[PDB]
């Protein structure tokens, strides 16, 4: 609940080590 533009995607792909 929180993705306008960051999906699953930008989330786990170009994001932090951590789930920031």
């Amino acid at each position: 609940m929180g993705t306008s533009s960051t999906d699953s995607q930008q989330a786990g792909h170009r994001r932090c080590s951590t789930s920031n």
